[PDB]
């Protein structure tokens, strides 16, 4: 459980130059002596954060930016210390999709979009629309072709038509995300994911279809079209496909609109290789020498280094994946982008295979998203009221009667537990004996390992938040009221995380509101 010292282990995922990074570790050994050892393990971006917080897994994560944000607030990422020279050598915008509450949290290294890719041996001129696939698809099935594949499995090449007439994550005005206002289940997201339904239905598209069968199917030429990041080129490339890539298709006379991805190298932060990793990163990747060593296995896109962007500019399918881009949205980093993507992932996957209706799919995808914001409202609300004798006089804002009416039950319920457990809830406080903000940053552990080992009901949960409001009580009489947000944020971690699949399963917290309606 502990990084060695004195060599870099570093994770990247599979689809990207993981040889040509290798190359690059060849070069800072020659240099050092010091050994680089690059993996590209299943899921991790989703091993990360469960290796790191036991002080164990790499010392440099590639992701994507839209994950470090929630690696960031779980503290598993050291701060990034670049001077001046280095940081005016990459894009200011790329630095910005690595800022996390005012502090440098990854290197970027690359901007990623998707584009329409297409065989102009089959497709001499591409669809501008979205609405002319089907037909396009009825003359290529008469030839033994088909339109389109691509990957159904992952919601991130599903979003841009999902978002083309309005669907979005988390609503972004006057510079400001509003992390309460979620757009998963409007009527623009409902017309795209209808529209991709409506393919299937129509067997212009297969629900199983993912990233494997797309990319051989395309590279064969049995498909005219995929949609594709710029790793993917390579492997084109090596098929002698005629492909172009291009914008892609409009919907409702509006663009398709890609998240749009920063490729990001960040340091964990139980490494005890920091320096050797800032040395690797600086002056050996992120060179023209270094990019190019990566690039040239598997295309990176548009590079946040300035110099080498320079020379990459000029490729025509570059422009096209920053045409989509400018179309696009770069993501956010916010910690709840995990559970928006589980959420989106889950909706695209049974709306394509037919075991929910669009509007079933995209109900439970919004609860999913908004479960974090609203479970926090609900539980600060309550400590504090309960803590200072006062009420919170602010609106609760959007699903704000779900909200006001779960605070209500939750004084209800909560209370009446508090007063026949009053004795329990006593010898349990005397027995963590919590002093200070460091104390409450251990209950994290505490609280897991008993509400996970029992039953998943709202009695259990109505006793995991009416004793945070026991201790809350106790942190305002010791002087100690600035530890009671940090205590609501805690609990309500570890109530989303451990019971997501439950919470949504009882439409959240209007269930709660009907299991203790009188
Ligand atoms: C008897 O005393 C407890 C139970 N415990 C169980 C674990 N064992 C382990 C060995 O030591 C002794 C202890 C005793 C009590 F009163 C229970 C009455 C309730 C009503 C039940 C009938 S129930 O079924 O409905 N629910 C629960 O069992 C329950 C659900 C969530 C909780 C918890 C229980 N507990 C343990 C309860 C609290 C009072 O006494 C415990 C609290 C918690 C952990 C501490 C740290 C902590 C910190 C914060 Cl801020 C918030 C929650 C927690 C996490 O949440
Ligand atoms: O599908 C949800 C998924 O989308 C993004 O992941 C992309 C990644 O950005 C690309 O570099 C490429 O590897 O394809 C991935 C999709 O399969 C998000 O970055 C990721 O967090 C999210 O789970």
């Amino acid at each position: 459980g502990k990084i060695e010292e004195g060599k870099l282990v570093i994770w990247i995922n599979g689809d990207k130059g993981y040889n040509g990074l290798a190359e690059v570790g060849k070069k800072f050994e020659k240099d050092t002596g010091i050994k680089v050892t690059v993996e590209h393990p299943d899921k991790l971006e989703e091993k990360f954060p469960q290796v790191a917080a036991t002080g164990d897994g790499p010392d440099i994560i590639f992701w994507a930016h839209d994950r470090f944000g929630g690696y960031a607030q779980s503290g598993l990422l050291a701060e990034i210390t670049p001077d001046k020279a280095f940081q005016d050598k990459l894009y200011p915008f790329t630095w910005d999709a690595v800022r996390y509450n005012g502090k440098l949290i990854a290197y970027p290294i690359a901007v990623e979009a998707l584009s329409l890719i297409y065989n102009k041996d089959l497709l001499p001129n591409p669809p501008k629309t979205w609405e002319e696939i089907p037909a396009l698809d009825k003359e290529l099935k008469a030839k033994g072709k088909s339109a389109l594949m691509f990957n159904l499995q992952e919601p991130y090449f599903t979003w841009p038509l999902i978002a083309a007439d309005g669907g979005y994550a988390f609503k972004y005005e006057n510079g400001k995300y509003d992390i309460k206002d979620v757009g998963v289940d409007n009527a623009g997201a409902k017309a795209g994911l209808t529209f991709l339904v409506d393919l299937i239905k129509n067997k212009h598209m297969n629900a199983d279809t993912d990233y494997s069968i797309a990319e051989a199917a395309f590279n064969k030429g049995e498909t005219a079209m995929t949609i594709n990041g710029p790793w993917a080129w390579s492997n084109i490339d090596t098929s002698k496909v005629n492909y172009g890539v291009t914008v892609l298709p409009t919907f409702k006379g509006q663009p398709s609109k890609p998240f749009v991805g920063v490729l990001s190298a960040g340091i964990n932060a139980a490494s005890p290789n920091k320096e050797l990793a800032k040395e690797f990163l600086e002056n050996y990747l992120l060179t023209d020498e270094g990019l190019e060593a990566v690039n040239k296995d598997k295309p990176l896109g548009a590079v946040a280094l300035k110099s080498y962007e320079e020379e990459l500019a000029k490729d025509p399918r570059i422009a096209a994946t920053m045409e989509n881009a400018q179309k696009g949205e770069i993501m956010p980093n916010i910690p709840q982008m995990s559970a928006f993507w589980y959420a989106v992932r889950t909706a695209v996957i049974n709306a394509a295979s037919g075991r929910q209706t669009v509007d079933e799919a995209l109900k439970d995808a919004q609860t999913g998203s908004e479960l974090y914001r609203q479970s926090l409202e609900i539980i600060s609300r309550y400590l504090r009221e309960q803590a200072t004798g006062a009420a919170d006089t602010a609106p609760m804002g959007a699903s704000g009667a779900t909200s006001r009416k779960a605070l209500e039950t939750l004084r209800r319920v909560g209370d009446g537990v508090q007063r026949n457990h009053e004795t329990a809830f006593q010898g349990m406080l005397r027995k963590l004996d919590i002093k200070n903000e460091d104390d409450v940053k251990s209950l994290s552990r505490v609280m897991i390992h008993v509400f996970s080992d029992g039953v998943t009901n709202w009695g259990r949960i109505v006793t995991l938040i009416s004793f945070g409001a026991f201790v809350a009580k106790h942190l305002k009489t010791i002087n100690q009221e600035s530890c009671i947000e940090p205590l609501a944020e805690s609990i309500t971690d570890v109530l989303v995380r451990t019971k997501r699949d439950w919470l949504v399963k009882q439409r959240g917290w209007d269930g709660f509101v009907e299991f203790f309606h009188v």
